């Protein structure tokens, strides 16, 4: 029989650690899940169904229930697109776009783009992040409390604005070559900014904001290692890839995409990876030397990328380059990328020149819009 | 009985004037359009269905059919939200969102916004215009021509993206005061750009791109006076309006906006009244001496607002007030509206303290993302 998850999601305050995605994992790959004599008494399997992005819990002895029946596939979005709030757009309006593109690639891979700057709040992928994190914390953290992170510009916007919806107050930490954006944005949106014009990257803010949360006593969300981000991009972005590559008739290959956090990428893998182990999973590097907004080199620490069973093959890609695809999405799609973005499509051009792609169908999650790299913009035109 | 318009869309090409529109403003009124014996004889009646959003028209001799059977409410986004080309997500990618504010004026005025930064290319109302624009000469002017205009950012951007989908190429004219995305993103995207600092506003631009227009031989497609605008905010815009307020469950009593072209706020009103005369226009009058940027006082010259059968009201705006409902609609709702956005934000709120309008449910339309606006909103954050 089906139940309603949403009166057993107290199993996300009190599950710890990573052994429930064997779960998530087999229901994924077998297509169903087990009926639950007492869902109360197995919290891993609760969680690891809402993690895969069920609404529905099965429930009795010996039954079973298939990812549709559980919710997995249910339509979120009002055809007529009209929501109460904004938070309830977040939610309901989605998946975000999967767009196919005119890239022209080698050995018959065709280029999808996924726009991450559909949400609302930050136009990147970071609301997902925020949402998941903030709404966690919202049941024993006191409404009127300080959270804070290191960030760079697109999850501090993110944060703000999320914080505020759900009663808190945010402060956001920012190395000095953060975009002006990033700087500006959360003050209009009502919290306290930090730039430390020093600090050489954002995880370098890291041991700041976790000694200033020792003194001051706010809460360090610390988006780098909350498992809330790797959740939300499982429930969202990654559930999202898998259901519109089925009900879009993709014949789905590999994803693409580039690192910050590792979140939204160690999803993406993990989620498809389970239902189809050969599904590619094609990620960026940024050339050493160079800064590219929002990511980074693996080398450099990151949580579920490292941590978890997922195949992926690495890339090489300068700022120039990620820029060069900007111009080439530009000019052949009409669609304005950010340079992460830009650097996920020349990382999926050049495993597609090297002959290591079976043809088919390609995802590149695209983070961000990229209006707001005016800079890079003029930069790579010259 | 239905046919596909599809089939019947050459009229665009023959049909002038605007006397189809008293068509448009009938069928609304009434919420029905009587069939038709032969189709072929009545253009300005097929325009008209076109114009208000129908996919099919009326076939017969007798009959008649509700707006809801010529597919007028059939706009829903697809659930899975896979396009196979950009075309197709400017097409099918819609409606634009209508997100209920937390903003709180007085005198039972309940605020929704109409979010055209949802919009695909330029991120603003202005991919409407620019597409239907082009997609109507796409026919018969040759690939690979140029196509230029006088704009502020937003249609230079947009005519830019719209320009290389339809295998044109892009001059874009924009003022000395125009923002800065608004002169490097169309060469982003592949335009020439003529920046012009002397130039004190954007229509100052128009008789200097007409004499260019006649001697390097390019199609100026003025969105200022060419009648796609407005055609392309009757079909999306103003259609949207009305279906999202009517499946939304809204008690639509009005709509607020800004004014620069007027293409989308005379679709609105014109639209919108004919269904109900008694919806409101609640219109941005920019203060005299202000800049808002994308909008300017009615009295510089308009078309479709003074040629067109609406009723509207104008609330006086300085850009320091349209920048305060930025803030305000920051610090309640966690969105970022633009500038022109702000201002009708604050016009509809200047309208509903003066005990003016009905109680009820009112659209604003906002026009872009007020991500854009970095120095607007360093200054506005100062007061
Ligand atoms: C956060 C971010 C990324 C990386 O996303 P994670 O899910 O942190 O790995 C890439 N680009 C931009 C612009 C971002 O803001
Ligand atoms: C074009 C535009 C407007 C006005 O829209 P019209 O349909 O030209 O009257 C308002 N604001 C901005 C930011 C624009 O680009």
């Amino acid at each position: 029989a089906l139940a309603d998850i949403s009166g057993y999601l107290d199993v996300l305050d009190s599950v710890r650690g990573f052994s429930y995605l064997e779960n998530a994992r087999e229901v994924l790959r077998s297509g169903e899940a087990r009926c639950l004599g007492n869902p109360r008494s197995e919290p891993e399997y609760v969680k690891a169904l809402y993690v895969i992005g069920a609404s529905r819990i099965p429930v009795g002895d010996g039954c079973s229930h298939t990812l549709e029946e559980l919710g997995v596939f249910d339509i979120s979005v009002p055809g007529e697109m009209v929501f109460p709030s904004p938070l309830d757009f977040f939610e309901r309006g989605k998946p975000t776009p999967l767009v196919r593109s005119r890239l022209q690639l080698p050995n018959g891979v065709r280029v999808w783009l996924k726009l991450e700057w559909y949400n609302p709040f930050s136009l990147s992928v970071k609301d997902r992040p925020a949402v998941e994190i903030i709404s966690r914390l919202s049941r024993r953290v006191e409404k009127g409390s300080l959270v804070a992170d290191a960030t760079s510009s697109n999850f501090g916007v993110a944060l703000s604005a999320v914080a505020r919806l759900y009663g808190y107050r945010a402060r956001v930490y920012l190395p000095g070559a953060a975009e002006e954006f990033g700087k500006l944005l959360p003050r209009l949106l009502g919290a306290q900014v930090i730039v430390d014009p020093e600090a050489p990257s954002t995880v370098h803010l890291l041991p700041r904001v976790m000694k200033d949360s020792k003194n001051e006593g706010f809460v360090h969300v610390n988006q780098f290692y909350n498992d809330a981000n790797f959740e939300a991009h499982m429930r969202g972005t990654a559930r999202e890839i898998f259901v519109q590559s089925r009900r879009g008739g993709l014949a789905l290959r590999g994803v693409a995409g580039s690192l910050g956090t590792s979140g939204h990428m160690s999803a993406a893998a993990f989620y498809l990876q389970s239902v189809d182990p050969s599904i590619r999973a094609v990620l960026v590097q940024p050339a050493q030397g160079d800064s590219i907004p929002g990511i980074r080199r693996v080398e450099t620490g990151m949580l579920w990328i490292n941590m978890l069973d997922i195949s992926y093959t690495l890339a090489e890609v300068t700022l120039e380059e990620a820029m060069e695809a900007v111009v080439e999405v530009a000019r052949s799609d009409g669609l304005v990328i950010g340079p992460s973005g830009g650097a996920a499509v020349k990382a999926l051009a050049k495993k597609a020149a090297e002959g290591d792609l079976e043809p088919g169908d390609y995802v590149v999650v695209v983070p961000d819009t990229g209006f707001k790299y005016l800079s890079l913009v003029q930069n790579a035109l010259e």
